[PDB]
């Protein structure tokens, strides 16, 4: 179902990284936040609803996705809020990468490349970036 | 053409949005940033290719784009850079215009006006939003 996703948030080298992923394709976005704030969350909330036609986001119970700021923006983008191996395989592919840039952010964003672009299967198979314009272009 | 776009940045209130366009849909991208820097310019890149197929892109021969950090970003994602390749930032500056009041920092009204710019039907009842054409110009099965 095209509008739903899910958002996760990752720890890691003490910085907080956001996941959004898209559920019915396994596309991943993502960006690394100083801290797990209302304001941050929103800002991406805002973000991925300009960019992708976003329903319904599911995510923690956490404190950051009930601020008013949170629920201005998602009242405003027509987001619906609600309440996992996509997220352990960002991680390793960040693992992967890790020592090919100076910065966390630069080696998190090589990743959401990475698992984007990737082809599953053999000849025919598709990556998540080519599911989720085709699930969204069948729709329309 | 599918895997083409175009970089502009546009300035508002002292601070810099870098904006990416897909030409042949009218789709948009864009950030606040703090300064055109090589590494910012690249990070943006980065970010855009990670999240479309990006084949090809035209800038406006800026600093930042010469920048060596710039072009082993591009090489590590593919792209072939075009330097000097000749308004989105009039349209979107009105939108932002349009939100601005309803945000307590311009980066919010930035990408309030993103997600106008691309949720808006162009030509008629009849039209498509730049999000559905960038969809379905890009979509391969
Ligand atoms: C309807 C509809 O279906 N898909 C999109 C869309 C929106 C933004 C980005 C990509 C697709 C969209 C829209 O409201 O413009």
């Amino acid at each position: 179902s095209p509008g739903i996703w899910q958002l996760d948030c990752t720890h890691l080298e003490g910085k907080v990284i956001l996941v959004a992923v898209h559920v019915a394709s396994g596309y991943i976005e993502a960006e690394v936040i100083p801290a797990e704030t209302g304001q941050e969350t929103a800002y991406f909330l805002l973000k991925l609803a300009g960019r992708w036609p976003v329903k319904t986001v599911h995510t923690d119970n956490g404190s950051n996705f009930t601020s008013t700021t949170v629920k201005a923006a998602c009242d405003w983008a027509g987001i619906k809020q609600e309440d996992e191996s996509m997220n352990k395989e960002l991680k390793k592919i960040i693992g992967q990468v890790r020592d090919q840039a100076e910065h966390l952010k630069t080696a998190v964003q090589m990743a959401v490349f990475i698992h984007n672009h990737k082809r599953k299967g053999g000849i025919g198979g598709y990556s998540a970036g080519e599911r989720i314009v085709d699930i969204i272009a069948t729709d329309i």
